[PDB]
Order: structure tokens, then C-alpha cells, then sequence
């Protein structure tokens, strides 16, 4: 069955900046940005668009070694990005998938809104636990403080 979690949060940063930033250049900019909380982003098959698998490293000593990530949609114009943990970390026998949407809206301030949601397909029936949330809550947050501080301090990148 399927378990829904949505969260939103804010950035300083404007919309299409954010979205070309930490959406379309994640597997550059994480390992560089938050080393300590990904290690590196292998890009396994595909050239970006839906059905592009990347692998995503933890750092030792992290819960889990690695996911496997897919590219679902990526929408330019509306700032949607869709993509689905299909393998690693907590995926098996209990957990088949996490699908997750990401839209980031423009505010009138010159910042953004993320929303988010991310859905768990479970296996059989094996209830999804707040820490599970928690944690990936966590690590979108800490990745988005990374790469708006970078987005701060390189006026240059991503135009
Ligand atoms: O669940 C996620 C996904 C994460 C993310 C987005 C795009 C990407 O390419 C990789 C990870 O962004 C987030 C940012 C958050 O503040 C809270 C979150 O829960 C999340
Ligand atoms: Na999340």
C-alpha cells in the first residue's frame, strides 16, 4: 500500500535559480555543497530526463551505504521534479519504493516555496515510522541549507 507525507518549506532563493541549482545540478552540486551528508552521485543510465538512474553514496557511518534513484518528470516551466528511491538503503523485502514530487513555487519576496511529498509503496503491509520521515526530511533540509548558502556566496553560478 501506499503511505503520504507532505512538508513544505521556504528559501530565500528565487524559483528557477533554486530549481536549476539544487534540482537539475544535485549530482554536482551535493557532493560538493554537503560532503558530510552525501558522498558522491554516480549517474548509472540515462541522460537526465524520466527513467535516469543515479547512484547516491552516504558517507560512512550513515544509517544506510547507498540509494538508487530514478527520474520520474521534470518539468522546466513549472519547477516539478518527480523522481523515486527503486533500490538500497531501507528498499527490500518490507519497502518497494519511495516516490517523491518536489514543486517549487515562486513568493513574491524574491524567495520560494518547496513542496514536497513522498510516498512509500510497501510490500505486503509494514508501516512506515515517523524517524523513517524524520530522517528524509532531514537530510532535504540540510542538502537545500547547503546549496542555498552556496547559491548566496556565488552570485555567478546558475545565472
Ligand atoms: O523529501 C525531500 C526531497 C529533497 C530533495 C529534493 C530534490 C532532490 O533532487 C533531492 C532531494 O528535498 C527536500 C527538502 C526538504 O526541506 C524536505 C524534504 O523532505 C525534501
Ligand atoms: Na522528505
Amino acid at each position: 500500500g501506499v503511505f503520504n507525507y507532505e512538508t513544505e518549506t521556504t528559501s530565500v532563493i528565487p524559483a528557477a535559480r533554486l530549481f536549476k541549482a539544487f534540482i537539475l545540478d544535485g549530482d554536482n552540486l551535493f557532493p560538493k555543497v554537503a560532503p558530510q551528508a552525501i558522498s558522491s552521485v554516480e549517474n548509472i543510465e540515462g541522460n537526465g530526463g524520466p527513467g535516469t538512474i543515479k547512484k547516491i553514496s552516504f558517507p560512512e557511518g550513515f544509517p544506510f551505504k547507498y540509494v538508487k534513484d530514478r527520474v520520474d518528470e521534470v518539468d522546466h516551466t513549472n519547477f516539478k521534479y518527480n523522481y523515486s528511491v527503486i533500490e538500497g538503503g531501507p528498499i527490500g523485502d518490507t519497502l518497494e519504493k519511495i516516490s517523491n514530487e518536489i514543486k517549487i513555487v515562486a513568493t513574491p519576496d524574491g524567495g520560494s516555496i518547496l513542496k514536497i511529498s513522498n510516498k512509500y509503496h510497501t510490500k505486503g503491509d509494514h508501516e512506515v515510522k515517523a524517524e523513517q520521515v524524520k530522517a528524509s526530511k532531514e537530510m532535504g533540509e540540510t542538502l537545500l541549507r547547503a546549496v542555498e548558502s552556496y547559491l548566496l556566496a556565488h552570485s555567478d553560478a546558475y545565472n
